[PDB]
């Protein structure tokens, strides 16, 4: 299958990218350069993983010894809920291209739809632990988005954890200039997002599929929790195509038209896990995978449940 999806502006994405939520500062460099060296050519970053200079150093340093050009990556970075004012996108993307050592972004998604007040702390909170809100409507703030694309920071710009009233909100805007062009959002066999999918697909905005493998390494895992890795109806369907459990959590989503950004920060997994060009699974094979939803997610939190934009009441 093809490695890159045509987004709405007219340039195209690698369907598959390495993720770097939870990745070491002094394991991530490392990481970064070995996914280079295997073939990847997209990096999914954020402000808030803290860890942007370290994957910068990889970049640069590939760039530098000349195993990719620029033009060839396809690197993304996220606008954290605390910039949601107009006055602050700027600069947060500008920080943000400065650790990566980048002079524009391939896409920058705001992060969430929420928006918390500005400040040092990732998430303010006030005396009872409620995660303080900011006044800003999400239409403003994808506005100040649209004006990175004019100014040349950004050659698209999306969003991440957009329910689909969220999308819909956005498409509607009043003077829309750029739609987004990618939404990223959770998406395994646990939380298998058909009606947000198709909606997003119907609009000609790409999905990201993120947590692929179910995130085993979040902070707040617990023991009496579903795991992808591990089921054995999984191991089957991989077992039987003499892959990986892991390769198929990929793969997946790949056939779904999506695209999917696995994290590793273990070299021989960044290695395996993109090595899924080589094989398909039947249409039944994604049909049971499919079966398995249970509207089971990694990411969700109850500081923020209260806040007027959180996602995930809503049904999609
Ligand atoms: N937009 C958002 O709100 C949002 C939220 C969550 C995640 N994301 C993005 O999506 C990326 C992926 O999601 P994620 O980090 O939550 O989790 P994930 O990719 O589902 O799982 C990562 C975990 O799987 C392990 N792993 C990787 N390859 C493996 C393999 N072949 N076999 C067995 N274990 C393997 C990794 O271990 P090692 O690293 O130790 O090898 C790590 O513990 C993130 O890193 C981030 O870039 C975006
Ligand atoms: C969950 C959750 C998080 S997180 O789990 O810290 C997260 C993980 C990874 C990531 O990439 N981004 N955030 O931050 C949020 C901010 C707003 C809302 Cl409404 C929900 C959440």
């Amino acid at each position: 299958m093809a490695s890159r999806i045509l987004l709405n502006n007219g340039a195209k994405m690698p369907i598959l990218g390495l993720g770097t939520w939870k990745s070491p500062p002094g394991q991530v460099t490392e990481a970064v350069k070995v996914a280079i060296d295997v073939g990847y050519r997209h990096i999914d970053c954020a402000h808030v993983y803290q860890n942007e200079n370290e994957v910068g150093v990889a970049i640069q340093e590939k760039l530098r010894e000349q195993v990719v050009k620029r033009e060839e990556l396809f690197i993304v970075s996220k606008l954290w809920c605390t910039y949601h004012e107009k006055g602050l996108v700027k600069g947060a993307c500008q920080k943000t291209l400065s650790d990566l050592k980048l002079d524009y972004l391939d896409l920058y998604l705001i992060h969430w739809p929420t928006g918390f007040k500005p400040g040092k702390e990732f998430f303010p909170l006030d005396e009872s632990g409620n995660v303080v809100p900011s006044d800003t409507n999400i239409l403003d703030t994808w506005a100040a988005m649209e004006e990175l694309v004019d100014e040349g920071l950004v050659k698209a710009i999306g969003i991440s954890n957009f329910n689909h009233l969220q999308v819909e909100m956005i498409l509607n805007k009043p003077g829309l200039k750029y739609k987004p062009a990618v939404n990223q959002i959770e998406c395994h066999p646990y939380l298998t997002q058909e009606k947000l999918i198709q909606y997003c697909q119907s609009k000609g905005i790409v999905v990201t599929a993120y947590s692929p493998l179910g995130s085993p390494d979040r902070p707040w895992a617990k023991p009496e929790d579903p795991s992808l890795l591990e089921d054995p109806r999984i191991k089957a369907i991989a077992a039987k195509h003499n892959k990986t459990t892991a390769q198929v959590l990929i793969r997946f989503p790949m056939q779904r038209n999506l695209v999917v950004i696995p994290k590793s920060v273990t070299p021989e997994r960044i290695a395996e896990n993109f090595k899924v060009f080589d094989f398909e699974l039947s249409s039944q094979d994604m049909t049971t995978l499919l079966s398995y939803n249970r509207n089971w997610r990694v990411c969700a939190l109850l500081s923020c449940t209260s806040h007027k934009d959180y996602p995930f009441h809503e049904e999609f």
